[PDB]
């Protein structure tokens, strides 16, 4: 099953004992500089990362503002303030502002999908395409058709306390998903 990489997560997220949560935690933690590390974005990347085949996982979310998951390339950027874009390597839904979003760019797009407690993940790396669906009716909440050139893992991003994310088998908007 999946699990968190606590070695790629950044120094203020908190990782749950069995590896499957993450929140935002008020203090960084005193941990080993890795090039693997996120050391400013709050993003972890799951421990298993795919080069081909077809892989679901299911994502508990929480109702309040600040996170956002997907997939990212393996290739995504560790280091410094990044970009939260598909330009990056990176493609998630979002929640902020109470409204879904999926990451597009330059503009993301907003999705009137209802409540959101628990979505499937379904990536696909023979035909290149990643989608989620809500899990009580498996209605489409959005599918980016990607060309992958290399390795994919699980993304996860927490930049706000009071929300979370856990793996399953204007200035102030802006400062608000800055991290992400």
């Amino acid at each position: 099953e999946l699990t968190l990489d606590p070695d790629t997560a950044n120094p203020r997220l908190i990782l749950s004992l069995d590896l499957k949560g993450v929140r935002l935690g008020e203090r960084a933690q005193d941990l080993p500089n890795h090039p693997c590390r996120f050391d400013t974005n709050t993003r972890v990347l799951a421990s298993c990362g795919f080069s081909s085949g077809r892989h679901h996982w299911e994502v508990e979310v929480g109702s309040k503002d600040g996170w956002a998951f997907g997939v990212a390339r393996e290739s995504v950027r560790r280091k410094g303030l990044t970009p939260f874009t598909p330009e990056e390597g990176v493609w998630a839904l979002q929640l902020n502002g109470g409204q879904y979003w999926a990451v597009t760019s330059p503009e993301r797009s907003p999705l009137s999908c209802g409540h959101l407690s628990r979505v499937r993940v379904a990536l696909d790396l023979e035909v290149g395409a990643v989608s989620f669906y809500a899990v009580e009716d498996m209605r489409h909440l959005y599918t980016f058709r990607v060309n992958f050139q290399e390795r994919v893992f699980p993304l996860f991003s927490v930049c706000s306390t009071g929300t979370y994310l856990r793996i399953w088998p204007s200035v102030g908007a802006t400062l608000s998903m800055l991290l992400q």
